[PDB]
């Protein structure tokens, strides 16, 4: 199915162990292997000030919301072939669900 808001708290215990080793998501967190998060629900793809994404990824142009994130989730390099970030994705819709309800709110 598509997004259904999930637990925060579980989320974010999925951020901290999936997650948190390439990304930061607070304004002005330090930089890491992966982009900043903060503000990506409704920015294009590509789009954090600072940061050098591939091609694909810019190319994709994806307006980024609940569903696509969770799309993109599930397999991050079969929704942007040739993107370079090395996460082969979450197969429990549970867990995608549970994300990205704290990715949304911990990335206002
Ligand atoms: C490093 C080992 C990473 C892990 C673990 C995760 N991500 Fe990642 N992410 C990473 C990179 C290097 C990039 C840039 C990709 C590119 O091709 O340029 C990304 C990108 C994203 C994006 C897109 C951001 C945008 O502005 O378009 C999102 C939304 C994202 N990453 C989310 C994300 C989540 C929720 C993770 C855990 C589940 C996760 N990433 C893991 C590097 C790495």
């Amino acid at each position: 199915a598509e997004f259904k808001a999930g637990s925060a708290k579980k989320g974010a215990t999925l951020f901290k162990t999936r997650c948190l080793q390439c990304h930061t998501v607070e304004k002005g967190g330090p930089h890491k292997v992966g982009p900043n998060l903060h503000g990506i629900f409704g920015r294009h793809s590509g789009q954090a000030e600072g940061y050098s994404y591939t091609d694909a990824n810019i190319k994709k142009n994806v307006l980024w919301d609940e569903n696509n994130m969770s799309e993109y989730l599930t397999n991050p390099k079969k929704y942007i072939p040739g993107t370079k970030m090395a996460f082969g994705g979450l197969k429990k819709e549970k867990d995608r669900n549970d994300l990205i309800t704290y990715l949304k709110k911990a990335t206002e």
